[PDB]
């Protein structure tokens, strides 16, 4: 029967009679029309439902009508409308304009007649257009996709859907320009790239890797919520969406912005030349050596588990297009060869180069001194602190490693690897505690296996408070025990003092209480919270006991001081904003995901690592040169808190 | 128009003609029927499909033949035959005898007319009966499927599927009776549990798990042999395949393996028993401290990233249903609580039996010794070879803690895990050298660092080995040099002396050579290989210097050295048995699973976790025993080799 477009045909079918439509239409070339056929159907009974095939010419497409889908613990939904696309026909210039026919077939199997609506119609905004917003519904029975060719001058596009709200939750997926497209929940996973979205989701698609410079990008709204993190639930679930495909960064910004990465750390260099060479100019017109070698071990040993897993959730990301597996910021994740999100390996240089430039300044105090030592110069014998360097090179590795292991976490950040970002951390923070005890108290022996041991402890806590203790009001009593005893036995060795000593415990004890109150699932960083606290308590308790004892603090250590509190103020703020959280969904975890601050390229969590590597470069600077006053006052009066 | 099952039908459809075909039968209650519709066409045009669609009451099934896969590469396949089983409905008892009545209508939009042949025939063997073998074929096109129900007795079934072939690979999936069934390659993945095989397959169910006390077993065969480890390839793919239902092994069996277990380990515990009540009848008639607790630091460091890896496999394996992620000996994984395979970690109890009894015997001899030394013994001051217990704690910890990484290896072996199964034996191999090195060179410091640093050195180039060192005739070369040379100076250090030093260096030359011209794809294991190698090349240095030196070997010591070299032996036979391969697919792993030989609750691996465990504590006793005749003899008059 010859049938019109966005016509509504109504009929009723029974065992004896089946209802079947005729539609022709004709496609020129160089232009594409999707057909989207609607059935509806309100019948009670679903032991006789209407069954609905479409025939095309190289396709045949049945479904029937409620369509019925098995949620988990055996919940039951029915939806009684059903729409979907039918695989587009392109004609070529060659080929010419194309008469194309459709066959809707409506039949039913009910003993008195089951009603049916039947709307078929030509879409005309299936093309998706670049740095266009298209705004859409689908719906779990109503499966929508739609086409993008790539522009010549775009090599490759971000595929950016927004949500109003966050459930139902949705499946982008892209997929080539092939029949058949596979838009239902059963069969939207195995071929092409997809992501699981509530709010947002991005996906970043190369020009190489689509034959045709055209793909179909094809959303599934799944009947229940529970792999996006969500509780369940026969009738619509539609979902608003919002799509835009804009064009990625060109290659000019990754020259641009590995340049200026590496260009603000090669400053400090020019900077520090700049110093060494005044001091060249004066002259001339005038805890241990197992240390640095440990740090290394401890890191390699880390370092092993972590990268021979990236190889292995690498593969699959690839193979199975499950965007899903690694919690990349996704609106700023900057792909560079196999790397995903090259930017955020490239946040990680300042540590390298800020920690290889904090060697190379304690190798040449010890250079100096070690000659100094060697003239029997007076004030190297015998004139302020004993001079030990060993802690320093462990500082200035470690800094190098953290900024290894951060990358290597940036190659698939998810909840196996959560650690490794912040942990070295943990051990930075550790050594230079030390350094301030050391530099009173030099007798300390400090073996490497105790530094190896309390890094193993406190990242087997770590990693067993995240794991079974998310946030269960027990462990979080248990550990709050563990923290206050701690805080009271080590203000007791390192330390008015009564009055810095209390003021010390109450800093403890209440940040024991925000979490033991709030309960924070990220338990690496508030384990890192702990850490910093502590080495930022002590340092500003040696300079108190510094300014009380009367002793100087220099230009140079005082500038550090100021230096070190704005860039751990500065460098904190970024710490805080969460752009992905491995501790939710894949789903959930990309709502917070932002469009990335600095030069195109770099995300707040990228200028964190920016920022920590400045603030702990210039607390290593502080250590080392803050009682360089003491450098004229005899060892014998120098006193000792 | 009414059609007759098993009966060919032939037809030419173009655009004006549409054959309808309508089969009814009637469904006995408690009776399963299900039909299988065959269509095949043998039509040039592929432009012009036929279009096949099967209606039933509750759905409606489509396909068009010929059936089209797009493969890898953008290889393209057509097959002229497919044949699809329609979703069985079970008549209850209640219901009663159910009429059925089935539409095959085929339909093409040729212009020429398209033939076709279609044959509806009904499944005499669609249920799958207990213990019995059923033979079948099973094509890319033609997708097969069977119904079990699990009888009221048996608790678990085994679905044990063997292929003569390894090629075509197919999936072979478990899902529950509720339509439609998900037999094709888009889908089959989607719902249930599913195996890639080439061979052999052993799928593990539950009756707990399947509403009705029912599942169907689906069997896909994939159009390409990439998945599982293949290469490509529009011409029927056959696979013959037999699948048989076994139920599995009764909780009665876990009882008396696990009680059998303990038990065999428990006897040595007697057996020291009834040698230290002797010595009781007897008496009464008549290289640190540092170490026990660093061999913990380092297995600890090393047990936190495989623990925490297990959480996310595990999930993903439960989740995904994908058996393919663990490479577990499917004929022989039993499953308790949440482990898939209970009986490889039962069987790592030897280790921890066996390395706590030996910490128990090295306890005694400490206590005597100082029990001695308080008492001023001529014969411990000034008799004998120093005796120095620490690295005797450390060996037997480090047995115990190789049970525990072992069975952390077995909670989801794969290639992540690779190294836990026998990396710490590495470190068992090297400290039974330092103490056989260190009995006759008491004076050798042994720092924790070094032990920790070795190991991760070592196992970085074990590692590193396997990942980008597969096969590459590059970096076996190197290897072999790193090999000799280390064996070399190794051999120089602890090395008539001379005909010895050059019978020890001819081993591991012949060694290198093996690995050379081989080249292992397990680096693990051939690294394994060169640490007992030199371990018992050492000890039988040991004994044949202690002859020429006159020195006897006593009968306890003596007796350990037969043990040792029995269990060796026998040990190393289970080794080379590989019943499961991380180096190749999941399915090419699962071709060299066998079922399991002892109590029918073992395999080979879990015998050799049994005698690895026991030729460790007999070598640890060994070292331990052999110079105690050496007691009565001064220290000055005692040699060192
Ligand atoms: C690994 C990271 C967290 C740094 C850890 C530094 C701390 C926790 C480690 C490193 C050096 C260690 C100290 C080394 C020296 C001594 C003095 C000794 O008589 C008692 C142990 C004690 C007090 C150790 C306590 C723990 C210790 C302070
Ligand atoms: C905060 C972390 C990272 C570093 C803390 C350094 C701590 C662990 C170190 C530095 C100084 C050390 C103390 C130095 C002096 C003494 C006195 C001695 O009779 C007992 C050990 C004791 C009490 C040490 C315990 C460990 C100690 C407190
Ligand atoms: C988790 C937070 C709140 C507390 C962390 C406590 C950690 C840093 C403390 C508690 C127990 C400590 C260990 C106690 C025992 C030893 C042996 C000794 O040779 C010093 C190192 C070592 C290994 C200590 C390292 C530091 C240590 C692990
Ligand atoms: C704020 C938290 C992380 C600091 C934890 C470090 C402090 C409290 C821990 C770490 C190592 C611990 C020390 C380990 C070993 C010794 C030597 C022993 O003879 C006295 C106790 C003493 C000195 C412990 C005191 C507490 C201690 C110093
Ligand atoms: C894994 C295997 C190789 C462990 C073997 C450990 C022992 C047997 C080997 C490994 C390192 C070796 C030592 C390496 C360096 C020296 C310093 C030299 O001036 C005397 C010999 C001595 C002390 C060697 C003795 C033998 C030695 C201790
Ligand atoms: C089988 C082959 C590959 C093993 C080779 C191991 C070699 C390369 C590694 C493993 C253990 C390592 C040693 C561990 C202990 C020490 C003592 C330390 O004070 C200096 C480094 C030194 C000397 C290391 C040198 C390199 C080393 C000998
Ligand atoms: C752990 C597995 C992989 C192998 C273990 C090897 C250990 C036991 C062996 C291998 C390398 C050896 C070290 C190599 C370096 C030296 C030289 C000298 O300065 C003291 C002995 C010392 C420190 C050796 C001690 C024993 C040692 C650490
Ligand atoms: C694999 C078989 C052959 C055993 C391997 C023995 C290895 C681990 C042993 C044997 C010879 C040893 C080396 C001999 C020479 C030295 C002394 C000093 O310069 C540092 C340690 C170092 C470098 C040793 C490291 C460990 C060593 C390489
Ligand atoms: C004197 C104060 C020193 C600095 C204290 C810092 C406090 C940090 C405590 C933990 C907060 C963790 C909860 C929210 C942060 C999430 C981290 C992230 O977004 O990646
Ligand atoms: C004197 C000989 C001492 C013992 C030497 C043992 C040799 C082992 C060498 C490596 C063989 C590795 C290749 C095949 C074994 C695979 C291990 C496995 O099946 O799990
Ligand atoms: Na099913
Ligand atoms: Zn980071
Ligand atoms: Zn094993």
């Amino acid at each position: 029967r010859g049938a019109d477009f966005d016509h509504v045909y109504s009929g009723v079918v029974n065992l004896s009679t089946e209802n079947i439509y005729s539609f022709n239409y004709t496609s020129q070339p160089d232009q594409v029309t999707a057909v989207r056929v609607y059935v509806n159907s309100s019948s009670e009974n679903l032991n006789y439902p209407v069954l609905v095939v479409v025939r095309q010419q190289k396709e045949v497409l049945s479904w029937q009508v409620p369509l019925l889908f098995q949620g988990l613990y055996q919940r039951s939904y029915n939806y009684q409308e059903v729409s979907r696309t039918l695989c587009p026909s392109e004609a070529t210039n060659e080929t010419g304009p194309l008469q194309q026919l459709i066959f809707v077939d409506v039949a039913s199997m009910a003993p008195l007649g089951a009603q049916y609506k039947l709307l078929v119609t030509k879409l005309k905004h299936f093309q998706l257009r670049t740095n266009v917003a298209f705004h859409f519904t689908a719906s779990p029975s109503q499966p929508q996709y739609f086409l993008y060719k790539f522009p010549k001058d775009v090599d490759s596009v971000i595929i950016k859907v927004v949500s109003e709200m966050a459930y139902p939750c949705s499946v982008v997926s892209v997929q080539n320009i092939m029949c058949p497209v596979y838009d239902l929940d059963h069969n939207v996973e195995f071929n092409g790239v997809y992501q699981s979205m509530t709010k947002k989701a991005a996906i970043t698609l190369q020009k190489k890797d689509f034959p045709g410079e055209q793909f179909f990008v094809v959303f599934v709204i799944k009947p229940e919520d529970y792999a996006c993190g969500g509780s369940f639930f026969n009738l619509q679930r539609k979902k608003n969406l919002e799509v835009t495909i804009v064009p990625s960064i060109k290659e000019s910004v990754y020259v641009k912005s590995s340049l200026f990465s590496v260009f603000i750390f090669l400053s400090f260099y020019l900077g520090c030349l700049l110093v060494g060479f005044v001091h060249y100019l004066r002259f001339q017109r005038k805890k241990y050596k197992i240390y640095f070698w440990n740090i290394i071990t401890i890191a390699v040993f880390y370092a092993l588990p972590v990268i021979q897993l990236v190889i292995t959730y690498q593969t699959v990301v690839n193979v199975t297009g499950n965007q899903d597996i690694c919690y990349y910021n996704f609106l700023c994740a900057h792909p560079l060869g196999v790397l995903s999100a090259f930017n955020n390996i490239l946040s990680n240089l300042g540590h390298v180069l800020l920690g290889f430039l904090f060697l190379l300044i304690v190798l040449r105090r010890d250079i100096l001194h070690r000659r100094a030592l060697e003239a029997k110069d007076i004030f190297a014998v015998e004139y302020g602190i004993p001079k030990h360097f060993g802690l320093f090179y462990a500082m200035g590795i470690a800094l190098m490693m953290e900024g290894v292991l951060s990358a290597c976490y940036h190659v698939c950040p998810n909840y196996s690897n959560f650690q490794f970002d912040t942990s070295f951390m943990y051990m930075i923070a550790g050594l230079c505690m030390l350094k301030l005890y050391q530099t009173r108290h030099p007798d300390i022996n400090a073996s490497a296996y105790s530094a190896y041991a309390s890094f193993a402890v406190v990242i087997m806590v770590t990693v067993l408070g995240v794991v079974f203790g998310k946030n269960d009001v027990w462990f979080w009593v248990i550990f709050s025990a563990i923290h206050v005893l701690a805080s009271l036995a080590l203000s007791t060795q390192i330390y008015d003092r009564m009055v810095l000593l209390v003021v010390g415990n109450l800093v403890n004890w209440s940040f024991a209480l925000f979490g033991l109150i709030y309960r924070p699932r990220d338990f690496a960083s508030y384990m890192l919270g702990i850490f910093i606290c502590n080495l930022l308590l002590y340092l500003a308790f040696y300079i108190i006991m510094k300014l009380r004892s009367s002793e100087k603090v220099l230009p140079v250590p005082l500038f550090c001081i100021v230096a070190t509190a704005v860039m751990w103020a500065a460098a904190l703020y970024f710490f805080f904003q969460n752009l992905s959280s491995w501790e939710g969904t894949p789903a959930e975890s990309r709502e917070k995901n932002r469009e990335c601050i600095l030069l195109d390229f770099f995300d707040d969590h990228d200028i964190w690592h920016f920022l920590s590597a400045t603030a702990l470069f210039f607390s290593f600077l502080v250590l080392l040169t803050l009682d360089d006053d003491l450098d004229v006052v005899r060892r014998d009066q120098i006193p000792v808190f």
